[PDB]
DNA sequence: ATTATGACGCT
DNA sequence: AGCGTCATA
């Protein structure tokens, strides 16, 4: 048992800021705030597509992927906000900005992971270990986590509230901790959830914008933890807690897990749940899901995982898309290179901004194509060098490079027709 | 006809 | 390199 590495050496935490575009859009227009809200894409085929929610939407069983029209028939008063159309296309540079406003902030605490346009992961061992130095083994106070929920507690051997509850499990926590001990894991997640307190505090003194957090010992009990109390509030998941929260836990609900190997975990060894892993060999697991996933899985089941939080702030790629669906599809050449060009001189204002911004430059262009009748979301994929940000020459050379998809005879038709356009620029060196 | 992204793994 | 998988507003 002495041996038995428990993967308690880090805390990690997981800041996702809560129905994201809807918030960035309640701020600009004051009318929209406290109210049910979405953020919805186009508009003319059945009212638009809903990529965002606001929490008093979500009572009325609005979601993201839902047409607006048939949300509005679940909430007929539903608020919208629609996204920005520039050069015949969705453009999300105000929600790609608003994330820069609160990446930067994060920043100020630790090296971060942008995650995704609205999170990222902390590594905030560190800064344990230097808030720890300036306590003076003093207690932490209740006081200290105002938004903090302790996964599982209160538990064992009056009161109706959820406000009530969160407090009952603080202070059971807090009565069981060991400040004494500068190295027990309970200790440092805790005060990892004091500082993630002040940073999403900070977010929303900043910003405007609120936001939800997970504080554990990695990256996926953090992500899990995060969603456990939104909206704006953390959820510390200690290591001890992993057994109980992970005996009903849908193996679905792990990150990684929710496609098709998670399906296969299920059906191959015909369990449930994410507890139900324990009871195999790391070498029975690698033999049905591979050395990598089996040794990841073998981990993960008892809470331990050690993927890194990488330090980078920035996406490391920029990339321009459009669906045409339906009878939209491209058939003629000068649709295609029409469409090419409009994605090119978005791609470009993206990237002209970027080396200012960032002082690097990308160099390579990667163009990719859907053909009317493939069911993936890529039917092709080609690249090219990117030597210049100038549109035209970026579309032309896009051209270049998917010339012969058409099988057309004459020239001027596009056959199959194309039913999606993607530009990508990668392979940033510094500049 | 959910769309527009963005990262990582496989071979 | 090109394809697949998984993820997130
Ligand atoms: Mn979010
Ligand atoms: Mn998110
Ligand atoms: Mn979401």
């Amino acid at each position: 048992g002495p041996h038995m590495a428990t993967g308690q050496d880090r805390v990690v935490a997981l800041v996702d800021m809560d129905c994201f575009f809807v918030q960035v859009e309640q701020r600009q227009n004051p009318h929209l705030r406290n109210k049910p809200c979405a953020v919805v894409q186009y508009k003319s085929w059945k009212g638009g597509g809903i990529i965002a929610v606001s929490y008093e939407a979500r009572a009325f069983g609005v979601t993201r992927s839902m047409w607006a029209d048939d949300a509005k028939k679940l909430c007929p008063d539903l608020l919208l906000a629609q996204v920005r159309e520039s050069r015949g296309k969705a453009n999300l540079t105000k929600y790609r900005e608003a994330s820069v406003e609160v990446m930067e902030i994060m920043s100020r605490f630790a090296v971060i992971e942008r995650a995704s346009i609205d999170e990222a992961y902390v590594d905030l061992t560190s800064a344990v270990q230097e808030r720890l130095q300036k306590l003076q083994g003093q207690p932490i106070s209740a006081d200290l986590l105002p938004s903090t929920y302790i996964e599982g507690l209160p538990q064992g051997p009056e009161t109706v509230q959820k406000e009530g509850m969160r407090k009952q499990g603080l202070f059971q926590w807090l009565d069981s901790l060991q400040i004494d001990n500068l190295t027990s894991p309970d200790l440092q997640l805790t005060v990892g959830a004091v500082i993630v307190e002040e940073m999403r505090a900070a977010i929303e003194r900043e910003t405007g914008f609120q936001c939800s957090a997970g504080i554990s010992h990695n990256k996926v009990l953090a992500k899990l933890a995060c969603g456990l109390n939104k909206p704006n509030r953390q959820t510390l998941v200690s290591h001890g807690s992993v057994p109980q929260l992970f005996s009903q836990m849908p193996i679905r609900k792990i990150r990684s897990l929710g496609g098709k190997l998670g399906a296969s975990v299920i059906e191959i060894l015909g369990i449930e749940y994410m507890g139900e892993l324990t009871q195999f060999t790391e070498s029975q697991l690698q033999s049905h899901f591979g050395e990598k996933n089996g040794s990841w899985l073998y981990a993960m089941c008892r809470g331990i995982e050690h993927d890194p939080v990488k330090p980078r702030q920035l996406p490391k790629t920029i990339g321009c898309s459009k669906n045409f669906p339906g009878k939209t599809a491209l058939a003629t050449r000068e649709q295609v290179q029409w469409w090419l060009l409009q994605l090119a001189q978005e791609l470009e204002e993206r990237l002209t901004k970027d080396r200012n911004d960032n002082d690097r430059v990308a160099t390579q262009l990667v163009v990719s194509i859907r053909v009317q009748g493939d069911k993936r979301l890529s039917s092709l994929r080609r690249c090219c060098a990117l030597t210049r940000y100038d549109a035209h020459k970026m579309s032309h050379d896009a051209f270049t490079v998917i010339k012969n998809c058409n099988t057309s005879g004459i020239q001027t038709e596009w056959s199959p027709p194309l039913t999606m356009l993607f530009l990508c620029a990668t392979k940033f060196s510094a500049s």
